[PDB]
């Protein structure tokens, strides 16, 4: 399938060379997987999303999303024209307040909550999590991401927005998780991505268009960004039967994009998320 006038980052993931505008990918596009987004919400009920996303879980007075972060994740995920698995399933897990903020407690037990919620839901493809979100080093945060991984569950963590390495950031430092880098457009290191040798691979991250709330749309930057682009992948590429949550990260860097990024310090991986889909 090939979508025309794509937003940047959908055409990258899918091509081996910066400056095309058209999306390929199989059909099946992510239909039987489930990916769930930790973070502000989901508005559900944007046209984008089809009626394939759902909120199923709040720490708060309300389950929607006040905020549009989790809504422009979510996109990315999975809507019709900004996401990369255009079938999947998508959960929404309420884990940050409308300012974007969030107690490490209640982030730890949404992870948790999301390895036993798989359970009641149909995913016969695979399960994804997609953490666009962190704060400082916590070992008690590393280890909930890693319980989330060993249960059976592809989970993508942001790298963070500090350009500094990641090693002191959460999330972000767990080894089991995906943990994801931003570029731009012209294949060059996202200005604010962090970086270091926990990073595994890099996803487009500066001025990527998704959904918002409102029904609405917007071009926002973020390693926030560059995680749903991984996550939706992994989700598609579960569905084709080339991985497992358990390997998905590794075979997206086995068959990234390699050395075709700039400005990325000595020590940190050269890889850039990729399909590998041949029309
Ligand atoms: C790991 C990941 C994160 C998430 N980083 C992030 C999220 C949203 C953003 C952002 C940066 O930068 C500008 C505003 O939007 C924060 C801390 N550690």
């Amino acid at each position: 399938a090939a979508q025309t006038n794509a937003p940047w980052g959908l055409a990258r993931i899918s091509s081996t060379s910066p400056g095309t505008s058209t999306y390929y990918y199989d059909e099946s596009a992510g239909q039987g997987s489930c990916v769930y987004v930790i973070d502000t919400g989901i508005e559900a009920s944007h046209p984008e999303f089809e009626g394939r996303a759902q909120m199923v879980k709040t720490y708060y007075y309300s389950s929607r999303d006040g905020n549009g972060h989790g809504t422009h994740c979510a996109g990315t995920v999975g809507s019709r024209t900004y996401g990369v698995a255009k079938k999947t399933q998508l959960f929404g897990v309420k884990v940050l307040d409308d300012n974007g903020s969030g107690q490490y407690s209640t982030i730890i037990a949404g992870m948790d909550f999301v390895a036993s919620d798989k359970n009641n839901r149909n995913c016969p493809k695979g399960v994804v999590a997609s953490l666009s979100l962190g704060g400082g080093y916590s070992s008690s945060v590393n280890s909930a991401a890693a319980r989330l991984q060993s249960s059976g569950v592809m989970v993508a963590v942001a790298a963070g927005n500090n350009n500094a390495d990641a090693r002191n950031y959460s999330p972000a430092s767990e080894p089991s998780v995906c943990t994801v880098g931003a570029s731009d457009r012209y294949d060059r290191r996202s200005s604010f991505s962090n970086y270091g040798s926990v990073l595994d691979i890099f996803g487009p991250g500066t001025d990527i268009l998704s959904t918002w709330i409102g029904g609405s749309t917007r071009s926002i930057s973020g390693t926030s960004m560059a995680t749903p682009h991984v996550a939706g992948l992994a989700a598609y590429l579960m569905t084709l039967g080339k991985t497992t949550a358990a390997s998905a990260c590794r075979y997206i860097a086995d068959t990234a994009n390699k050395g075709d990024l700039s400005n990325i310090p000595f020590g940190t991986v050269n890889l850039l998320a990729y399909n590998n889909y041949q029309a």
